[PDB]
């Protein structure tokens, strides 16, 4: 059946603490930029998304891969725990005036039905947005990525995220952030993920003006990523945003980005990257208590 | 009665999980360069310490408070925990060539007597080594301050610090480390604070051969300090101690020193140092199990 819930990728709060590794060529500048030898063989990169997967799954209510480097890995070795739930990204990232995901496409080689049959419950779509190009474009995609989710049973997450444009100097981030919410933010997904405003740096008040702002215009249950934001602005960043409106986060960086390139990766991972998604996961249970 | 016992500074597996904010011009200095206006007033920095005992204390089974700037608040506002013990510096910071503690001596105006009617259970002593500095010189201090402790019902801590010498050139931190052990590890002290070898970096292995090296040469209970050591390096820095034959951490920097110059400190506090003094709680609960 083609029935999906939201309840699937939440915890028992209904508040959503979801952990993202499907990072890509991202990540491997990432593992250069930390000092590893070069050129970073791909099994690195799986290599370090398996474990994270197998040793922060636990804390999260769902987790989000990527085909290129580990999804195939994580269900084989069975590394997602029981009580979390599968996100499956759906983005073919395409680089280009020097960065590794200049341009965003729907990846055809994904088969929602194979991927369902081994227990995803969701897809996940980047989507860029550039002031001066085609929103109507952009629309279409997402409403394409919408049924390819919900004619199989699967729930629809879209991340917009904002770029300056392409001819021009005019840009103001959060304007831009406030553009794409007002753009996508009712295109009929199940759920938005999107970037901290002000990069939740400053003063708590303005920053809960902000967030307060941007959930006007998001007519679905909302989170936000952590990518901008310094790990340690984070718990707070979540407190601000669900105190706006947002119900969750699905942050990757702030969790297991300070630990690439140390020793003895599982044991970081453990005593390092996870006791911070348990603080956050903490955190939004405590957020739903008083709504 | 003076009675003393060890057990009021563990937690109930029997491992010390200490948390020390008895740092004082080191401190100012910390807050100086994260970029707090100057000059620093006093007020900022028993703001910080309290908040710091009163969010913290309810992890760790013993605090190091110091008084010049935060023992008699800690008391009137009943800032530490049920739970944990309460540790007062007894040692008076001497600055000199451009640094804020050149030398130390023992602080005369300390009443023990008073400190244990409000329920303190011991005392902290550092001692600088230097290795053109008389050794017997040290010692002394060392059996006045054991006197001072164990007269008054209290147990008595030292903390050899190992610094450059006087006149000359010849300094190697570790055979330092290791020969202020083979000097002050038998004192009758009943808790030696040391520095950690090699800063915590490096390969397991080659830190675990260190470790067990110092061990040798500590004959009472020992634990490990997080100063120079990064604080994702410092969990496994505590694992391998352990696994050597120390019994835990007193530890500050690692836990609360990423916090100091950000908004929000009550938060950040209890979003962001919390997690990592909660973790090493249960390190040290989960390597005494080992034993
Ligand atoms: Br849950
Ligand atoms: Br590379
Ligand atoms: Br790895
Ligand atoms: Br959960
Ligand atoms: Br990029
Ligand atoms: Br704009
Ligand atoms: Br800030
Ligand atoms: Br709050
Ligand atoms: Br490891
Ligand atoms: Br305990
Ligand atoms: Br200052
Ligand atoms: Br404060
Ligand atoms: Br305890
Ligand atoms: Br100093
Ligand atoms: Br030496
Ligand atoms: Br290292
Ligand atoms: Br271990
Ligand atoms: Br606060």
């Amino acid at each position: 059946l083609n029935n999906y819930t939201i309840k699937d990728i939440t915890r028992a709060s209904g508040g959503f603490a979801m952990l993202a590794v499907d990072q890509r060529e991202a990540m491997r500048l990432m593992f250069a930029a930390a000092g590893a030898k070069t050129p970073v063989a791909d099994s690195v990169l799986t290599d370090f998304k398996v474990n994270a997967a197998k040793i922060l799954s636990p804390y999260a209510s769902a987790v989000l891969l990527d085909q290129q480097f580990c999804y195939r890995q994580a269900v084989e070795q069975n590394a997602v725990a029981k009580s979390c739930a599968m996100i499956v990204a759906a983005d073919d990232f395409i680089p280009g005036n020097g960065i590794p995901v200049d341009n965003v496409v729907l990846d055809k080689k994904i088969n929602a039905q194979a991927v369902k049959r081994d227990g995803a419950k969701a897809l996940k779509l980047l989507v860029l947005w550039r002031s001066d190009e085609d929103a109507q474009q952009r629309l279409n995609m997402v409403k394409e990525f919408n049924e390819l989710c919900h004619s199989n049973g699967l729930l629809s997450i879209i991340e917009p995220v904002v770029r300056p444009p392409r001819c021009g100097d005019k840009f103001d981030r959060e304007q831009a952030i406030i553009d794409a919410a007002k753009e996508l933010g009712d295109s009929g997904a199940d759920l938005y993920k999107v970037e901290m405003p002000l990069y939740g740096k400053g003063a708590r008040s303005d920053l809960l003006t902000a967030s307060q702002r941007l959930n006007g215009h998001i007519n679905m249950p909302w989170v936000i990523l952590s990518s901008g934001v310094d790990e340690k602005l984070f718990p707070r960043a979540v407190r601000v945003a669900m105190e706006a409106g947002a119900s969750g986060f699905l942050a990757g960086r702030a969790v297991w980005s300070s630990v690439i390139g140390l020793p003895d990766t599982e044991l970081m991972l453990r005593d390092v990257s996870a006791p911070k998604l348990q603080r956050l996961g903490e955190i939004v249970d405590e957020m739903m208590g008083k709504r």
